[PDB]
């Protein structure tokens, strides 16, 4: 709640900045180009960038998917269409029945005449098993219709119908869609538990049916949305080595990894709770929020803080300009011993998004002190590392800038000199995981079994770095490493 940070003088300068630029009712902006903001002092100058939990891709009160919430049962039909899918002509189910539409069961029979048959006298005309994607969507408002029906109808099935709130009843629904009302009904154990409203009970016994045996995929989709009541389970079905919801955990977390590494190319960024009506809250905040206690105002919502940096631009711009007219050695080189830092830190962490959008170059064309470099980079948006797992498919979620010509230059001796004394000690790495850990655990989702995957991986890319720099390898030459994880038995 006070975002206090002694360890940090300046950066909690800033956030006080931010707090009471609110309070002067000078709102962070809504980035857009979702869930993120431009912060901004009192004199409307921009600080720092915010992006709150809830508001992630995954985040509750996402405004992507705050349409999905109205709707509510009304989502069975997307909620349909997603499990079934369309087809335009006739197929087999998963039971060899044959099927057409959006999961439109025609028979049992093996005849697939009697299909044609079934499915003639459904549109009203000789298809000859191939209907029009109007003709499906007709078929699946009626097939919707009758699901229902069979709750209502039903004494067993009525009951935990009612009693279940908006979202758990399209689940219901959904279980009827494919088995039908007498079918659903034979869950007499489950359905019990629904009623008493035991969740997670009623989500174990569940998987226990041929149902989940015969069609796993829908059926954990289907359970965890009688267990969680939200949408979940269908706001991304690809599959994710990412974590639930914890981005500014990675945001923050990326911050964390660079400066005990010293790489400072991450601009800093922290765990921050912030106010703002500017932000998207629910309607009970709102409301609330005009109460008398001075008013109540709105709950200040935890997320990613990330400091501002001015005078960067794409990467992609600045790697353009450099192709086409080549830097001088000497600011090449400064180049090229901040890609390394860049690599070393994406590597460690494993980021799955790392564009050229996402990190940015700033150009700017006998003593005690340093003579400054002309050449700078940041990276930003780190929300989308600390993978619980390697990718399915590299080509999927790759290290992009392998793909860059300064990923073909070996390691310089000077990176080599920073990181190996570190991570090459053991005791290093086990504070790292324990900083990692104090952090992330602070979040009210935090799984203690996702958390040592988590680790597992960073451990793993440890390894291969580690001898990557003893060996010289390019960045190039790393990622082309085998991927592997140190996991504890
Ligand atoms: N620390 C920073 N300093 C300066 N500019 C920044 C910083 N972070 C982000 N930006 C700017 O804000 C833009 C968007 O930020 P970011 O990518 O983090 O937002 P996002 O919500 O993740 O959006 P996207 O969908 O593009 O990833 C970047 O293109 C960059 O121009
Ligand atoms: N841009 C990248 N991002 C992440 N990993 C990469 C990248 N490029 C190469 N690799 C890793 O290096 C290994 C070898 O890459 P290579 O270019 O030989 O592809 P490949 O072996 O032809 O394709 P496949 O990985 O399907 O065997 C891959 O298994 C991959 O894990
Ligand atoms: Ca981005
Ligand atoms: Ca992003």
């Amino acid at each position: 709640e006070r975002n206090e940070f002694p360890e940090d003088p300046e950066f909690e300068a800033v956030v006080r900045q931010a707090e009471l630029a609110i309070e002067r009712c000078i709102f962070p902006e809504r980035i857009y180009q979702s869930g993120s903001y431009f912060v901004k002092d009192p004199q409307g100058r921009i600080i720092a960038v915010f992006k709150p939990k809830n508001e992630e891709p995954y985040g509750h009160l996402n405004p992507k998917w705050t349409k999905w919430l109205q709707k509510g049962t009304g989502n069975i039909f997307e909620m349909l269409r997603i499990d079934e899918g369309l087809r335009l002509k006739i197929y087999k189910d998963t039971e060899g029945y044959y099927t057409i539409g959006i999961g439109h069961l025609l028979t049992k029979s093996p005849s697939l005449n009697a299909a044609k048959s079934e499915l003639d006298k459904a549109i009203g005309r000789n298809t000859n098993g191939v209907i029009t994607k109007d003709e499906a969507e007709k078929l699946f408002n009626q097939d919707v219709d009758a699901a229902v029906r069979g709750i209502l109808r039903n004494a067993k099935l009525k009951p935990v119908y009612d009693s279940l709130d908006a979202v758990r009843r399209a689940a219901l629904i959904n279980m009827v869609f494919q088995m039908g009302e007498t079918g659903v009904a034979g869950f007499t154990n489950s359905l019990r538990m629904l009623q008493q409203k035991r969740w997670d009970e009623a989500a174990v016994n569940l998987a226990k049916s041929r149902w989940y045996n015969q069609t796993p995929n829908r059926a954990k989709r289907v359970i965890t949305t009688f267990r969680t009541g939200t949408w979940d389970a269908y706001k991304n079905l690809g599959r994710d080595c990412l974590v639930l919801n914890q981005g500014y955990l990675s945001e923050a977390g990326a911050s964390l990894v660079d400066q005990k590494l010293e790489l400072n190319i991450v601009p800093r960024t922290k765990v921050v709770y912030l106010a703002s009506e500017t932000f998207n809250y629910s309607a009970i905040d709102r409301v609330k929020s005009r109460g008398k206690r001075n008013r109540i105002g709105l709950p200040p919502k935890v997320g990613s803080f990330q400091l501002f940096v001015e005078g960067y631009k794409d990467a992609d711009y600045w790697l353009r300009r450099f192709e086409a007219e080549p830097l001088p050695e000497n600011t090449n080189r400064q180049l090229l011993l901040q890609f390394e830092r860049l690599v070393v830190l994406d590597y460690i962490i494993r980021n799955t998004d790392r564009g050229n959008d996402n990190w940015l170059i700033k150009y700017d064309c006998d003593w005690v002190v340093v003579k400054e470099p002309v050449i700078k980079v940041a990276a930003i948006d780190n929300g989308l590392a600390f993978p619980l797992k390697h990718p399915d498919s590299w080509r999927a979620y790759p290290f992009y800038w392998a793909w860059l010509p300064q990923a073909k230059v070996p390691f310089s001796q000077e990176i080599k000199d920073l990181i190996l004394p570190k991570i090459s000690d053991p005791n290093f790495v086990k504070d790292l995981e324990e900083d990692l850990y104090e952090l992330f655990k602070k979040d009210p989702g935090f799984d203690r079994g996702q958390f040592h995957k988590q680790i597992a991986v960073m451990r793993g890319q440890i390894l291969n770095l580690t001898q990557a720099l003893k060996d010289n390898k390019s960045p190039l030459h790393l990622v082309q490493m085998p991927p592997v994880i140190v996991e504890t038995a």
